[PDB]
Parts: C-alpha cells; structure tokens; sequence
C-alpha cells in the first residue's frame, strides 16, 4: 500500500497544522484573551464572509527553526472573502512571542504582499506585534527583503490602487508603526491598541519621561488628536465589523482574463491519488494516472502524446478554468524540452494558465545527449517558462532536483503559487544521486592517492550525505523557509488549484514576449 | 584628528580590497595560469575599453564568512565600457574554489543582474565555475533569490532587448550550463571551455561511461555539432576580442532622461571630508560641510533652509548632473519629514535624481511628538521615497538605524546603488541605544522581581549588546552580505556618484504616482 | 478625497461655509497650507464631483469645498443658501475703516444681501439651479447616473505642500 504511507504522511501533516494553528502555548493563549481580545485565528475567522474558503499561505513557516519558539513564524497569512472581495489577510499572532518578527515572520509577511501585488488583491493587516527578534536583527532589518520592504510594498501597491487597510488590535511599535501610518485607512481598538515610533522604554532612556503605552499612543490619542488612525473601535469584534464596511467601499474589479466554464466533476475520487503515486520519488509510474483524476470530467486533450513521452503536456479544465498541464513522466530528453517549450507557447497565445506537476530527476546524460544539444533544448523551455505571461501554478508531487526544477517552473520563476505534497523532496540533486556522485569522485581520489577504500567505508561515507539531503530536502524543511507556500494533502490538489485559478483570473495579463530562443 | 582615524580606516579598506582582488592563494593563481588562461581580473581588464572606469560592485562580499575561503564570494561584478557601451560584467573567479557558488556568490550574481535591468545595461558573463557549494546547497539552489533566478533574469532581460552575452572560458556544469545556453550569443575557448548539463562523474555514476570533459562538452563539440555556442575562440584573449566585436553590434541607446551640464569642480579638496565628518556617528556636526564639498562649484540651492533644520534638502549638480540631496543633520522631527516629502515631490516632477546621505539616529520621542503625528509625517516621506520615479542613490556617511533607514531610502527602497563609508554603522537601532534600552527593561524586571542589580552588573549586561551591534553593524559585515554595493573612501564619494548618475541617465522613467498620503 | 479617487467613488460636497479659524496660532500651525492641500485634492480629483450649497458659501471655504471654479459636474443651491466673497457686515466694516482713516455702510450691507441671494446667483449661472431641499436625494441620484458613463482620467495631483 502506497496509500497507507500517503495516509500516514497526511495524518502527520494535519497534526502539525493543528498544533501550529494554536499559536502559543496555553498560558500565552490565556493571557491574550484575559483582557477581552479575540485570538488571532478568531480575528481572521470573524473577518471572513460566512462560508468563505480561506487559502492559508505558509502555515508551517519556521517549523524546526529557532528551537520552535515561533510556530507558523508567529503570523497568519492567507486569502479569503471580505464583503464579497478576495483579500490577502495578514494577522500577527500575538500569542507567539507577542507577535515578534523573526526572520521567517518578515519573509512570510513579504510573501503575502507579493501574492497581493501579482493578483491585484486588497491587503488587510491585523496588527499586534511587539517588534523584531533582536538577537537576529541582522536577518530582520537592513536588506532588500527585510522589514523595510513591507512599507515599500504598501506604498507601491497603494499607488497601483490596491487598497491597504490596517487594524491595530494590540501593540505596534518602532518601524511597525508604519503599518497603520502607511495604510490608506486604519482602525484602532480603544484602550487596547497602541502605536508609537518610540516606545516607553526608549522615551525613558532618551528623556527620562515615565509614560504608559496608552498615554503615549493609545486609540483615543491617535483617533482624536494625531490623525494617525481613522476609526476608533470598541473591541476586536467592532474593529473587524469596521474593516468589513471599509472593504465594501472598494472599487470595481478587473474582468476575468479568460472564459470560465461550469465545473464538471472527475470520474474518480481524489483519494485514489494515494493508490496511484509512489511515495518514493525513485519508483516509476504513469503520471497520466494523476492527470485523469484531478481534471474536470476526467477529460483532457494531450499535445504530442507520442513524442517526447517522458513529459506529459495536456489541455484540460479544473473547476471550469482552462489549464495547460505540464507533468514529468520520467527523465527529461531534448524532445521533452522542445515539446514543453512549444506547449507553453500555445497556452501563452490562447491565455491558458499553466499547471506544472513536478517529479523531475533530471536530464538524460552522456556524450550523444550533450552533442544533440540537450543544454540548449532545456534552455528554450526555461526561456518559455520565465517569459510566459499567463499565470503559472506549481505542485511538486515527487522530486524537484537540479536544472529540472528550473525547466519545470520552480520558485525562482514566479509561479503565482507553489505547493508540495508530503512525499516530495527538493534539493540541488537527488539524495541517492548526490551520495553516488560524491562517492564516485572521492573513491577515484583515494585510489589515485594509493589508499582505495572498502565497500564498507564507501557506504559509511554515503550515509551522512543521504542524511543531509533527506534533512534539507523534505517538505517541512522547505515549507519552514517558504521555498513553497505550503504542504498539501494530495487529495486537496484539485480544490487548491481551482481556488488559486479563481484568484489569478482577475490580474491583467502582460503581452506575449520571449527572450532569444537558442535554436 | 578626525582625519587620522578616517585615513586609518581607508588604509585598512584598501588593504582588504587588494587582498580580495588577488582572489585565491598563490598556488591557486599559478595553477589557473599554468595552462595558458588569463586570471579573472586580467579577463575583465582586457575586455574593457582602454582608459574606461570600472565601477566594481560588492568586492568584499563574503568577507568574514565561510571561514574566508571565498574572497569576494569568488566572483567579480561591475560596470564598464566595452566597445563604447556601458555593460554589466560578471566574471567567475576560478582561482577561488574553482569559481564555486557559495550563497553570497549567487546573491552577488543576482545583484549585478538587478543593476543591469534597472539601468538597461547589456550583460556580459565570463563563465568559469565548478558548480555549487554542496554543504550549503539549501542556501544556493531552491528559493526565489537562489541560483534559478539567474536564468529567469537572463530570459526576461533578453525579452526586454537587454543583450545577454556569455563567454565560456573554463568549466560550466549542471544548471550553470544555462548561462551560455540561455545567452543570446555565446563564445567558447577551444580545448579549454566545457559545457554540460551532466558532468563526467554523473555520466559514470548513471551509465558507467568513462568520458573526459573535452569529449563530453568541449568547444569544438558545441561550436561545430550541438550549436550550444556561436563562436570558437583560440584562447582567452581571442574570446575577449570576440565579445568586444559582439558588443559593437548592440543597437541604439535610450536618450538621457535629463539635461547634463558641463562639470564644474568644487572649491575644496575631497580629502577635507576627513577633517569635517566625525568617525563616531554620535558626535554632532553640520552636514552642510559635506554638501558644500561634493557638489559642482560648491554651489547649491537649499530648500526650506530655516524649517525642519535637522534635515538638509538642497538642489545641486554633481559632474554636470542635477541632484536633489537629502542629508541628515540631527534627529528627525515631523517638520523634517514633511520637508523631505515635499522636496522629493519637486525632484520627481522636475526629473532630478535623489542623493540620500544617511546619518540617522531616529525620530524625536515622547508624548507630544507622537500626539503631533510623527508616525504619519514619517510615513509621508517613506511613501514619497518608495514611489519616486527618479533614480535614487544612497550613501551611508554615519549611522543607519531603525525607521530612519526606511525614511532615508535604505536597501529595501531600491536605490540604484547604495554605498557605505568606512565609519558607517547599520542596525535596527544604534549600539548604545540598544544597550541602554535593553538595560532599562532588564533593570526594571530585576527590581520588580526583588533582585535589583548593581552599576557593575548593568554594565556587564550592556557590554555583549554593544559588541553585537558593533559586530553586526560595521561596514565589513554589511558589505559581506550585500546590504550595500561597497565600502567607499569618503574622498571618492563625488567620483562614484558622478559615475553612477551617468549610468542611471539612460533608463526610461516611469510616470509620477504616489500611494495614499496620510494627511 | 484621495480614497474616493483611488476607489472610484464620486464626491458630493455639501457646503455650509463658516470660514476658516483665525488667529496667530492657527496661521502658525499652517492653516493656509493645510487648506491648500484640500484644494489641490478637489481640483485634481479624477472622480465626478457634485456640489450642493445647503447653507453659506463664503471666501476661501468655497474653493476648498468644490465651488463653481473647481468644475463639479453639477452645482445646485438650496433656497436658504447665500454666496459672496464675505458677509455683508464684514465687507462694510472693511470699506468703512479705510474711509474713516453708517449711511456709508447702508448701501454696502444692502449690496451683499442683494448679490448673495440664491436668485441673484442662478440668474447668472453661478449654479445650475435652486432646488427643493426635499429633492436633493433624487437630483443627486439622477446626476450620478449621468456621470457614470464618461471615462475617468488617471489619478494625479499637483504638489502637496506638506
């Protein structure tokens, strides 16, 4: 049973999601609500339209990092409906170290804003953060992808007409004061929310003044005197009601960029994916078995079905949305790459979003393959992926290794979203491949130096290498660092993709245009 | 003598630059040239037009990182003239671990391409790299700002008409094979340069074939059979001659975006900056003393000279180029920020590039200041910095701390270039400020717990904090991680800025447009 | 106004001017430049603007509240409205103190009653008509449906004096 293993991995994932979703420990959660605040996840839930789906981004950020003191990186990010509008929601988890920004907290905040920009989605910031994690301040503060970029993003998104709305529900200090101050419209809760560029300790240190947080930057002060805020709320629930009313004033949406059909169900249950895909990425299988199950009516029109057969390219629909599926089905050849590049051209001209299903060991190796120009054929595909103007989605269903990652729309090629299955692996090369290649070089060196090794010693050398790639390449390590937007149950692939395509449908497409194709 | 200290810091900087410029140790350098190759820095030098200036980016990347096994991150990046055209040049330093990509090597490669994109400069890649640093493969391979982004950049820049030209002078393997394969035009040196997606060890491991690098992907093979390359060169010198000829076919440049005047010299020697600026950022001085020395004719028209006097805003010229200088002259107030925002609006409408001279402790603190809306006044300035369509340059001449960094166009606000003086510091807050604030909180906690500390103990607690900020905040730590594009001799400020403005003058400007200004 | 402009919400100005606050501290706090920021916003807004004068319309307040020179799509007045550069008593106080340095004030107080009257205003097309206050809602609803089909310009402002 492949399926027993898949079901085990999904049960593990769901336990990690439930734990991370609680945020801080029970003491922290109790303190937070002791004075009348709603919990962060309750805040998100009350903001949403009843029945709205919520596409959560990076829920297991910082997993196994910082000694696990920041579950989910102490911040909740996702997309959901507020007064009928799809909005990106960013909520500081005050139960996790007072909503402190660890390096991954910043990265996760920035990732949410990137999604907002690319899909033209309004941004709602539910602010409750005690500041930066000072021991790692060098990884939080100074660089292009650090805390400052949050405000570059707010301002440039606001200039493009993407609403930036903030609700200050707790602490907001130092540079974090710019979240509400650089919002288009800001709510603050009375006798609870505070905003200041310089907090009480710094006021005391600098001037000797003793001042409370309330006196320094409370809701009444900013809503009546300073004008830093625009709405004064009675409590968290009132603040969220007010945000919903603000969202109801948002202007017209762009029209859908392609024609959406009525959804047709697949012929098979999605749980059958567990039976069809080997958890071990080294074990071969027919990727058609995945495609046939996730697409509407289990129908698809395969392009070049009999050519370059280790890559599967097919037109289909998911939840009424047209899609061009590019799915690995073995080692990549020149023909596979030529086929992928062509297929991508068609989707680009026809305004068909691309779905990349990655399970990619790499390219065929050897003199005849390099002599046949496999590097330049691969290059054409990468050019097409990079330059395509249609939205792209990527799901790693198996391996994601080496140059194949690039050719199949990895994170560096700006797919709108990238997810991973629980069995997936990602690394510069496959674990076994790495061990085997490094042993080949080390074995040759030892021979040349006159100290050739035994079978046991070669094996002892490979074991730590295999451990490195297993440790650095598993989905939890990947998702903790936001190389992906989340680990998904394989049976949710269809749902998630359908939801994402709905989100991607309202950002205007650029013109078609490619870099030079190396013929 | 402030100047004795400045001169000492510059002598230290120049020794570090000379050492890093040698690349690998003498053994490595000898091996490299033993079979007829030119050294990396010789390659760059022969590529340039005789007499051309070379603006080198990030020469001290990876300083004090990786146990200093990768000086300059094993890669040379900068801008210079090739056949009359300003080009970004990226050269792998094969004398430094065979041109291996450490994490900072990738970042430095990407930084060069960012500069190429923003200023519409052709890219010339002199390839000679043995691959990735495998123990840190997780920081080299998978994410949006990792190795894959190099090829996303090549392709998207090529689509915009920014020439991508490659010369393969040594090894080129795995994903690195895409450098030449995704170039518009590629040169390779016979019986020296090699290109393959899969190298000999992997060929052997996978298939058992024994094949030499030459047999697998040599210059003759790619230039006669595969078509991966377009020119076959006799040696390094010939390859560089060929690149120069390619560069001579580049199409028309965009016109200058503003009117350039005849340069007028300043009234004072630039070395006088050493006498005028205290090395210690805490020591007050008049920033007018800097402005008067770096600008043409020592002339400037100060905007709002008598208002918000802790920020200096003046119109001037540097090497005939118009500039709007925004220079800190104390702690920021509401009035300073309002003034900066206004000044930026004017430069934006008048197409005047902005020059930010950072020496910023922070904002004034206290109830009256927060009540006067200092957060929202700061916000307006950040909005203006972020949204400005004119090129921006930043030089940190003193402190760069906290929210003031953001308001004064730090790295997250995409100035075309950002440099640092040898005396500069950068951190989420000033070292002394941090120690003082953290001691204030810790002292209060100890008191409240009934274990108040002595003066000696408070001091013992501050010492490691001061050491943290001195260690993480000095220019060598900053420049090693590419938070800046280099540490400059203060006396070169005028030259460097004049050179950069010349580079920024030919990228088309966007329209004026701001995010919401929080009035 | 920046918010309405970006969200594409038409503006409706209901004028009842009572001047700006006057005094050393108010001028020192920059009331002139703050008023100016609003005028810039009104003048440059790309969304349709409508103006209804429901009370007074006097001096600089007229400009900040989208008077006739700010090209609202339509401008109406209620029958109780008054419009002039300043009040009648004010104007007479000013012209008298220059003359000195009551029978002189009489024709001037009369002038301002005369010229500030809503019928004097409509006669000259300073406004598009005097309306029943009870018809405000339907007139505005009608106007907004007319304005809904002219393409909007891009957002763009003059320099804001910070």
């Amino acid at each position: 049973s492949f399926a027993d293993e898949h079901r085990r991995l999904v049960a593990e994932l769901n336990n990690k999601l439930a734990a991370a979703a609680l945020g801080g420990n029970e003491r922290a959660r109790k303190r937070h609500v002791s004075r009348g605040k709603l919990l962060p996840r309750e805040r998100v839930d009350r903001l949403l339209d009843p029945g709205s789906p919520f596409l959560e981004l990076a829920p297991l950020a910082a997993g196994g990092m910082y000694g696990d003191e920041s579950p989910g990186a102490g911040i909740i990010t996702g997309i959901g409906r507020v007064s009928g509008r799809q909005c990106v929601i960013v909520a500081n988890d005050a139960t996790v170290k007072g909503g402190t920004y660890y390096p991954m907290t910043v990265k996760k905040h920035l990732r949410a804003q990137e999604v907002a920009l690319q899909n033209m989605l309004p941004c709602i910031y539910l602010v409750d953060s005690g500041g930066a994690f000072l021991p790692r301040q060098d990884e939080v503060f100074p660089d292009r992808e650090h805390f400052g970029r949050i405000f570059y993003n707010q301002a440039t998104m606001s200039a493009k007409g993407i609403p930036q709305v903030a609700a200050v529900l707790g602490s907001c200090t130092a540079g974090g004061a710019y979240v509400p101050a650089m919002s288009d419209e800001a709510v603050i809760v009375r006798e609870q929310g505070t905003i200041f560029l310089g907090g009480p300790p710094l006021v005391k240190a600098a001037t000797g003044e003793i001042v409370s947080a309330e006196e320094l930057g409370g809701g009444d002060l900013h809503s009546r005197t300073s004008g830093v805020t625009d709405h004064l709320a009675d409590d968290d629930e009132d603040a969220l009601r007010i945000v919903r009313a603000i969202a109801d004033t948002f202007g017209p949406c762009e029209p859908a960029q392609w024609d959406v059909r009525r959804s047709v169900e697949p012929k098979y249950p999605q749980a059958e994916l567990y039976d069809v895909v080997p958890p071990d990425p080294r074990v071969p299988y027919d990727v058609h078995e995945v495609v046939v199950r996730i697409v509407d009516g289990s129908e698809f029109s395969e392009f070049k079905a009999k050519y370059g057969k280790t890559l599967v390219t097919a037109f289909a629909r998911v939840h009424g949305h047209p899609v061009g599926i590019v799915a690995n089905n073995g080692v990549l050849f020149s023909e596979s790459a030529l086929k992928g590049a062509h297929f991508i051209e068609l989707c680009d001209k026809r305004k068909i979003p691309l779905l990349f299903l990655q399970n990619i060991a790499g390219f065929m190796v050897g003199r005849d393959y390099e002599a046949g120009g496999i590097a330049k054929h691969g290059a054409k595909m990468v050019t097409a992926v990079a330059c395509a103007r249609v939205p792209k989605l990527t799901v790693v269903i198996g391996g994601s290794y080496g140059a194949g990652n690039y050719s199949m729309c990895g994170r560096a090629y700006s797919p709108r979203f990238l997810w991973m299955w629980p069995n997936a692996r990602i690394s510069v090369m496959g674990g076994e491949q790495a061990a085997s290649v490094l042993a080949t070089v080390r074995g040759e060196q030892l021979s040349a130096a006159g100290t050739p090794w035994s079978p046991d010693e070669e094996e002892a050398f490979k074991a730590p290498i295999r451990a490195q790639y297993e440790d650095q390449g598993n989905p939890y390590y990947s998702t903790a660092r936001l190389w992906d937007d989340g680990i998904i149950d394989p049976a949710d692939t269809r749902t998630v993709v359908g939801l994402a395509l709905s989100l991607c449908a309202h950002a205007p497409l650029d013109q078609v245009g490619y870099g030079v194709f190396r013929m």
